């Protein structure tokens, strides 16, 4: 919003100071090109220390911030009390007219003092709070010199020739804040601030705007016309190069933007838009009433409509829909009940200074909160008693946080408010520098010193904004701007570009990789996204009904999604239609409450239900039949007790919400205990399974110990127990380890922190194993090759195009005593379908039968059908959010598969017979804390069985209930999993967080899509496009740093 729609007033405001404190201390500039008004900045621009009552007639003036003015009639004694204007009924305005007059802000419980001086005029002369907290404005020779804080600071202003050119920081420090200049006229030419923007300005003579600029890329041309209407404006770099059209006699204002669209907007007299109409001719009208908004009304003629109480506040919202929502205060103005659909309501009380001592929420739950005489929150308790303590430095910030546990967290910070130093509960400080640059533009530089050791450095520009940063081993990210702060490129530390251009409304319409390949983006008259085309070439498009609401995607074939909304924005229906016939090929229902909750989701394949309590929280998930119930502990709304099938568990939490006890089907419990950190130390039951754990400075996972709890007896958990250790680079990335069972791993890393060199040595010096790869611009697998004792063992060479693997070449050797020989010579090639799906991948090995694998899929590309080499065909079904509820063998003598799901987590797999009868007593039971990837346990024909989890919530072991180590897993860098185990061990099919291995095709089922844990890539590509990344089928850049639960 650059122009007053309702005057042509070109428009600009912008932040200068803010100083933390008690009160704190802000400072800004508002800009109107026909404004009359004058502030501490000269004319034309308003600011918050310039306010001021002034006498006129039996009237009293307010000019606020803005210049707007407020009339207050003077009683006939001269003695205001509570008096307001209901055109801003927040502003309360008391005192005798002979003494001192007082204006109460009842939206934020703050005065301001206004003093008499000359010609019945009150100038600014304090601002305080309800706890005496104040700001003392000094005037000298009617100027604003100085200003004295309550809190021990004061500031200088500086003043030539009556122009304000710097306002610092005076004690107990000296620090310059602004300093401004003036064109010949007297108009603010130029203003540095030290924690916000610097920006120049020129002015016709009588102060309209006619350029403003930055230090660097942003330059703005304002023509206006014999009127000082704004009637065009144009950056130097093309963005915003718009026009503005004025109809005084229908009040009406033509907006025509940079991109060929035109908003008509039609005002009242109070220059309020009672109705607009968008590039795409959608309308929305307003009613007012005297400044105040009484209703809303969108395209969809959906309308929100507000009431108001006596004192000015709104007091009740009808939503669309039905739902309402009322307000109640005290007789300050403060919130004190808030009243919503399903009979919830909050309770807010206040002590006689407005502190807000007790909350309570819907359930009746109520958080009690203590504070000083000045204001600083001291104490809050829980409803369960947790108790949090502070302490605050001279600027009343937060400088020491005592946790419900003891812990203290000790913060330290600069009169700026930037953070200086942390030091957590076990004593680990992290300090943080900040230097200016004084050569040359206007940088800065933080240094960041973690308690590892580890330095870090965070560059930023003239304009503020990050320009690189550098980690703890010397790698550099590098960031550059255009204009108005848009990125347009980054910089990898190795070198590489990626390029980002956008469009005359600073819409992003393209982004270039680093291999040099285009994703383009395409918008409406209205910015609506109606076409994106990826790498692949592969075009989607958009279509959206008059609130916006995307109701169709169509795909390259000619499929669409077609979608429905309710008056909530709630999807309620979803449909498969092909090509120029409107043939419904399946749909997809979900059904609402009167809360609008979700009770239902219904496709051909799953019916999912979902059951709430009071609190709205979820007591039941139903998949298929296969119930899932909750119980939830009473004051922390986590879950107490959860129940499958008659199974239950029990949940127990601490003060802080951490895991304290677990039990299953009356087993042994799980204890656990937790540092002052909040970080898991041990886990243990007293049937024998014991684990340890330890962390880095830093909080990295860096070792595990299990069995022999007090090494009281090493001879009896021989072969039972585990010692792991992690090691990190500088850059945090894992590049040791070691392990009591499998041995020593040592990794190598690129600037792109990707591994290109793993090494597994157990008691030669000679390396086992090892893998050795390289990437490509994209980050994307190249060459992997294995050496087995230092001989070649196998070499492969994958080539992607657009970002997907197209084909690869893969070589064996055979060791021959010193010799190598070639057994295996083999070439793949990946083939792809319009929308981006694989459909085949065929595998032609040189001397045998070549062997093929074809892929089935469905509209919204889930994997439905698998072709194996030998012809055996196998199906897949999701339900409607996705999951994969079953996995069948359509033609062979093959058991199938169900799958039960909580939320996101895959908790059983249940076998079928090959008659279609589920196995439920032979399920096998995964269990999550919910919402966690993580698995901490297994339960088969009650079987309990622990989990041991790697740095990435990977399952490394699984033991039983008394430690015995029954299952060992081992993996190549990408996730494929060749430990051998024994033939009675309990399977373990789950891999990184989320997936899921299927025999059948050796892929990893992760969720939305499917993972090849040998190119390292996806099968398809990313279903929410670019918001998972620019790398659509990349799975993530180093399998041991980062994850991919949902498979997006």
């Amino acid at each position: 919003e650059p122009v007053d729609i309702g005057t042509g007033d070109f428009l600009q405001h912008f932040s200068v100071l803010s100083l933390p404190g008690s009160l704190p201390l802000t400072l800004s500039r508002f800009y109107r090109s026909q404004a009359k008004g004058t502030g501490i900045f000269g004319p034309k621009w308003t600011d918050e220390w310039s306010c001021m009552l002034t006498v006129h007639g039996n009237d009293m003036h307010f000019t606020n911030h803005e210049g707007v003015d407020l009339y207050y009639r003077i009683p006939q004694n001269g003695i205001f009390r509570d008096t307001a204007n209901s055109r801003q009924a927040y502003y309360r305005l008391s005192g005798d007219i002979r003494d001192e007059l007082t204006i109460f802000d009842r939206r934020s419980q703050h005065s301001q003092i206004f003093s008499l001086t000359d010609n019945g005029i009150y100038l600014l002369s304090a601002i305080h709070d309800r706890y005496g907290n104040r700001a003392d404005f000094i005037r000298t020779e009617g100027l604003l010199t100085g200003i004295h804080h309550s809190d021990g600071y004061t500031l200088a202003l500086g003043w030539q020739q009556r122009q304000l050119v710097s306002i610092d920081l005076a004690t107990p420090q000296r620090q310059r804040l602004v300093t401004c200049h003036y064109d010949k006229n007297g108009y603010l030419a130029e203003c540095d601030t030290i924690q916000f923007s610097h920006l120049w300005h020129e002015y016709t003579s009588e102060g309209w705007m006619t350029r403003w600029r930055d230090t660097d890329k942003t330059c703005v041309d304002i023509v206006y016309d014999t009127l000082g209407r704004t009637v065009s404006t144009l950056s130097t770099e093309g963005y915003f190069d718009d026009q503005f059209l004025y109809n005084d006699d229908e009040k009406c204002t033509t907006y025509l933007d940079a991109e060929g669209g035109e908003t008509r907007y039609w005002y009242n007299g109070d220059g309020l838009v009672t109705r607009s109409i968008d590039p795409l001719g959608r309308e929305e009208t307003s009613v007012w009433e005297n400044t105040r908004l009484r209703s809303r009304t969108d395209a969809l003629g959906r309308t929100t409509a507000y009431d108001y109480n006596n004192e000015g506040e709104i007091s009740r919202v009808s939503l669309p829909g039905g739902y309402s929502l009322y307000y109640d205060y005290n007789e300050h103005g403060q919130l004190t009940r808030l009243s919503a659909p399903g009979n919830q309501v909050w309770l807010w009380e206040y002590d006689g200074k407005g502190s807000m001592v007790c909350l309570t929420d819907p359930q009746g739950r109520q958080q009690q909160f203590s504070y000083s005489e000045h204001g600083d929150l001291l104490r809050q308790i829980m409803p369960n008693g947790a108790t949090w303590r502070w302490s605050h430095d001279a600027l009343h910030q937060v400088r020491a946080t005592t946790a419900p546990d003891g812990g203290v967290t000790q913060t330290e910070q600069d009169i700026l408010g930037r953070l200086l130093s942390v030091k957590d509960p076990l004593g680990y400080t992290t300090q943080f520098r900040y230097s200016k640059n004084h050569a040359g533009p206007q940088g800065s530089v933080e240094e960041i010193r973690r308690p590892d050791g580890v330095r870090e450095l965070m560059r930023q520009n003239s304009e503020k904004l990050p320009e690189s940063f550098t980690d703890g081993e010397g790698n550099t990210t590098r960031y550059e701007y255009g204009a108005f702060d848009l990125l347009t490129a980054v910089i990898r530390p190795d070198g590489e570009r990626l390029a980002c251009r956008y469009d005359k409304l600073t819409r992003l319409t393209e982004i270039t990789n680093a291999e040099g390949e285009h994703y383009r983006l395409r918008y409406d008259k209205a910015g609506q996204l109606v076409a994106e085309t990826d790498f692949t070439g592969r075009t989607l498009t958009y279509s959206y009904d008059a609130a916006g609401r995307c109701i169709r995607t169509t795909f390259p074939d000619g499929t669409h999604l077609n979608r429905q909304y309710s008056t909530t924005d709630q999807v309620t229906r979803e449909e498969v239609a092909q090509g120029d016939s409107d043939r419904v090929l399946s749909c997809t229902t979900f059904i609402y409450d009167a809360l609008s909750r979700l009770t239902e989701a219904r496709n051909n394949d799953a019916t999912v239900t979902y059951e709430y309590d009071d609190a709205s929280r979820v007591t039941a998930e139903t998949i298929n039949g296969r119930r899932t119930e909750y119980n939830y502990d009473p004051d922390q709304d986590t879950v107490s007790q959860r129940t499958t099938a008659g199974i239950t568990e029990c949940f127990t939490r601490g003060l802080t919400g951490e895991l304290t006890q677990w039990q299953i089907d009356g087993h042994t419990p799980l204890t656990l205990e937790h540092d002052l950190r909040g970080q898991e130390i041990s886990r243990q039951s007293e049937a024998g399974f014991s684990l340890r754990q330890n962390y880095t400075p830093t909080g990295m996972l860096t070792g595990q110990q299990a069995g022999d709890l007090t090494e009281q007896n090493p001879h009896y958990w021989r072969n039972n127990t585990l010692q792991r250790q992690w090691l990190y680079d500088k850059a945090y990335n894992l590049t040791m380890i070691s392990d009591s069972l499998r041995g020593t791993m040592v990794n190598s890393v690129t600037a792109n922190d990707q591994i290109s060199h793993a090494t597994w040595t157990g008691s030669s010096d000679i390396p086992m194993r090892e893998e050795r790869f390289a990437y490509d611009r994209n980050l994307n697998i190249t060459r992997r090759q294995t050496q087995v004792n230092g001989v070649p063992d196998s070499e492969a060479y994958q080539h992607q195009q657009h970002g997907r693997v197209t084909s690869r070449e893969y070589k064996a050797w055979r060791h021959t005593t010193q010799f190598v020989r070639v057994i295996r010579d083999e070439q793949t090639t990946w083939k792809y379908d319009v929308n981006g799906r694989l459909v085949e991948k065929l595998i032609d090995k040189g001397g045998y039968r070549p062997l093929r694998w074809r892929y089935r899929w469905d509209a919204r590309s889930q994997l439905t059908g698998l072709e194996t080499p030998e012809g055996e065909r196998r199906e897949y079904k999701y339900d409607p959010f996705g999951r994969r509820i079953s996995k069948r063998c359509t033609n062979r003598d093959r058991p199938g598969t169900d799958f039960h799901w909580n939320g996101d987590q895959l908790t059983e797999e249940i076998p079928v017979g090959t008659d279609g009868t589920p196995e439920y007593e032979n399920a096998i039971r995964w269990i999550y804390e919910p919402g966690s990837f993580t698995p901490l346990a297994r339960y088969e024909k009650g079987q309990l069985h622990y989990t041991i989890t790697d740095t990435v919530g990977r399952i490394q072991e699984l033991l039983t209930e008394d430690g015995t180590i029954v299952w060992r897993g081992k993996q190549h860098l990408w996730g494929r999993e060749e430990g051998r185990n024994k033939d009675d061990a309990p399977s373990c099919r789950l891999r990184f967080p989320g997936q899921y291995e299927d025999e059948e095709s050796g892929l990893y089922y992760n969720r939305f899509r499917y993972y090849d844990c040998e190119a390292g890539q996806y099968l398809c590509a990313d279903p929410i496009g670019l918001r998972g990344g620019i790398n659509l089928y990349a799975y993530a850049p180093n399998p041991l740093s980062w994850i991919d639960p949902l498979g997006l």
